[PDB]
């Protein structure tokens, strides 16, 4: 199986994944990152969000495995003294496909589209944020603040969690709308609690005077001008993990935030 | 088609229920409180929670009205000036069955088991409330405060949205987990955050010390004493309405809590 | 000096409150239970409630010190292996006073008044809570929901705390005002956000239907009956604290919540 | 007394302006916008807060006071139609002196300081946002999410309560500081509660990696670059407002939150 490994750049990271080259070579195994079908990724989240944005193009082709010799390292499933390990089942095939939702952004002002695996959020491009939140065509809010966020179920552990969110197992296909700073008085009123769409529901957001906004696709934050609106929905594509043993999403959840 | 009709028993809504009845008799429609086919709630989402116990054993052969002479009336699809219309849609048929789903609580000592159409709610019988949470057999974390909160689709409008919980759309088969007042400290620790599960995850609450605890599922509160644990996963059943225009989930919400 | 010494119960507490006896006996140190000017608490913060509610009524005559033979310890000074430093300390009266503010509760239906070290809250006798928050006579909110908590300075990092309470430095004179699961819709409406009065300003709670309430004052929980208002201001009381060494508020807080 | 408007800018406030001009002018009342002793603001909060800004280098001898031609107009006392009334009693000089607390802002590089009516925020100038919480000299938590908020007493209605801060009556000499959005896993830990600071505490921020800041101090908002530290404390200046009739701080929270 072709694969290509992805690194933090640091020093533990780069020899790993040349000892890790080297194990591979050992085997039938073709280093390629054109065309992979494995991508490993050594580092941190944002090593591997990284990698998935550059193979979102193939994500149907590709599976992906995290080595934490990053600080938190959600995301990875491994940690640096088990690479051999590693190597050897990857080597023999023996593990199996799961599948994370994604989300879809699409902005129009022309249209561009974005695929998130963390969050999608929106900000103003400086000055007040405000927009009207569209939920499948109904007006549902005219939302005042900072800003929103959208988030995958996997997602609703990073940013998300910070602005109050729920935490939503990746089995469930779904997004999760959370606000930022809401502004609720007299005069301006929004649900204030986080939003779950389940696939198919289209949330769009809608400006009411200012069209310049800064929007993220996880890592990556940038500025669109003449903004007619910003659409949200669970992607039909997918993400799709290497696993080769048991490590639930809840015990992953109580390893990164409760004790490891 | 057999039907009954709850009212909450006020002088508007008995009225109300008598000249439904009236109605109802000018078609072929009998009246049958002990295996109606529809039932009508007249009153609150109270009035309504009550309608949906009484028949808790006939779920998959009754689908559920609600008109709303109470305040809010979340459950409710009808205002009390358009009863004759709907006697009339009743009469002729014409409407469609929509399911939300329910969770199932399960608590031993001998097992009781019950089925909530809003949430299920655990406190203890007066003293500190402490309970191990365990996930699919995993032990996630040790909650100290002042009880939890499981929550149906539905009832993310109600006592979970009070408590930080996320609105979540009845199409999700899924609970939602919400802590009341959580103790976090150097030695305490809780994810949170609000968890949301998918069908077939069981979350299981034991006793830490004392056995002794408030439940309460939807307005029914009991005191349960020597517990073993409380078990809450998305029940197999499912309550049916009969819907005979379009009104939105989003837009029930945004009407209830945003502006009518 | 006279002084008295309250001990956890435990084992470890009751031995070294005996040493701290001898050690005691050694100076011209007098111990007295009924009218001691210093109060020396062993064990955690509920151990350290129980004693400052032993002498509520002699709070101006008393200077306490607790020693950490708990869990957290938050109003502890001191780790069991300092008690001899403490004795000789104590002996040598090398020590200044510090002074917290506390919290007045009037319940009227005749009236009782408590006072509180951490909070005083308020909650239904088993059914919906409802009341009117006054303040200083202008009606401010219809508060419906779990219930109500005011808290002291020095309480805000606990029961208040958990309800999403500020942290208030104990020399602002001040009282906080937190919800428990308030109802907030299209016919509900409470502040939502904390409240901190000064001294001087008068909240006042009145029944809207039922008039019964489990009312409770730190560790202590009672149930009143044919309550006509609930009145909290910031107590003319001080408690008092023996410090021999600088241990400020923000440090206590951190040790506490971000790392010991 | 010599005063001066300041206007909203639009038909309404423009034309009150000069209504009120005329009033003045039939009495011994001079029009100068060079030394006021009143200022008088005529639209919202935003108007208000430039008007505070104007003169905050002669708040010692200028009384504010607003008129509500705005939406929400937190600050105001009174409404368009009472203008005429408002002139008359200006002129007979029949009113009394209200202070609030102010909050100081001190950026360090060379040093520039600030004066906020409502709050001073801090953000990354792009990128992750990561500082140290130092308290008294006393390093207290390492923060890392989206930014700070620290907030006067009149100034916890505004950004402070939309980030949870508590609603904190202005005549606590206080400043209260709110978390954007912290990240809070195994490895990072806030205190994440509102904390609420006394007169003569020093609050500073301190960089740990990226030196470059968004700071806004009201409706400013400025890019401060090679940033050693950001210090907060409670100003000792004072606005004072000149009052005529009795507006309870929480009156004025009731009815911009609860019902007008
Ligand atoms: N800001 N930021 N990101 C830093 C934290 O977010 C973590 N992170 C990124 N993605 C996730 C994620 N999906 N779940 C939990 N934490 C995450 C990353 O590892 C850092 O600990
Ligand atoms: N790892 N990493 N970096 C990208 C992630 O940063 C996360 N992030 C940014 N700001 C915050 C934040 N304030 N809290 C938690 N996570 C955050 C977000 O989830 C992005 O996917
Ligand atoms: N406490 N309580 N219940 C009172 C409010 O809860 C409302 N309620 C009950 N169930 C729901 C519900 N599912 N969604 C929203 N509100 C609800 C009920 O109508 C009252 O307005
Ligand atoms: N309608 N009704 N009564 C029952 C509902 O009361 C709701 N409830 C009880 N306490 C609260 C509460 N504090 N906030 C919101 N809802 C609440 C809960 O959802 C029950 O299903
Ligand atoms: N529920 N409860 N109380 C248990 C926690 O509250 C702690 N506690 C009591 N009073 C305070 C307090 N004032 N500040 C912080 N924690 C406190 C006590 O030590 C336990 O850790
Ligand atoms: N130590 N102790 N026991 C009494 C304290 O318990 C605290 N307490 C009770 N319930 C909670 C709670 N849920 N969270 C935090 N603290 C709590 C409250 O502050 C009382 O003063
Ligand atoms: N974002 N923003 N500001 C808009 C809202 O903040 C309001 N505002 C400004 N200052 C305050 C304030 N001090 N209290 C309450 N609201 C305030 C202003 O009137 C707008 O309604
Ligand atoms: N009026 N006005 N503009 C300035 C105020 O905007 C307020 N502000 C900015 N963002 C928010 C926000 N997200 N929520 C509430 N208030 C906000 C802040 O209090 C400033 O003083």
């Amino acid at each position: 199986m072709k694969y290509m490994i992805t690194s933090k750049g640091d020093e533990k990271s780069d020899l790993l994944r040349l000892n890790m080259i080297a194990g591979f070579g050992e085997y039938d195994m073709e280093y390629d990152d054109v065309e992979p079908e494995i991508v490993i990724s050594i580092g941190g989240d944002g090593t591997f969000l990284s990698a998935f944005h550059q193979y979102e193009e193939r994500l149907d082709e590709i599976a992906f495995i995290g080595i934490h010799t990053g600080h938190l390292g959600f995301y990875a499933d491994w940690r640096p003294a088990e690479a051999d390990k590693l190597v050897k089942l990857l080597a023999k095939g023996e593990y199996q496909k799961v599948s994370y939702p994604l989300l879809k952004t699409t902005v129009k002002y022309k249209e561009a589209t974005y695929l998130a695996l963390n969050e999608s959020t929106v900000k103003s491009s400086g000055g007040p944020f405000v927009v009207d939140v569209v939920i499948n065509d109904i007006h549902f809010e005219r939302f005042r603040g900072d800003g929103l966020c959208m988030s995958t179920p996997s997602g609703t552990t990073a940013y998300n969690k910070s602005l109050g969110g729920a935490l939503m197992h990746p089995s469930i296909e779904a997004m999760q709308l959370t606000e930022m700073a809401s502004i609720n008085n007299r005069v301006y009123r929004t649900i204030g609690s986080p939003l779950v769409f389940p696939k198919h529901h289209v949330v769009s957001l809608q400006p009411v005077n200012d069209k310049d906004f800064q929007i993220s696709v996880d890592h990556l934050s940038i500025l669109h001008r003449d903004v007619q609106e910003i659409r949200y929905e669970v992607s039909a594509k997918k993400i799709h993990f290497a696993r080769f043993r048991s490590f639930p999403f809840w015990r992953r959840v109580h390893d990164s935030f409760i004790e490891d």
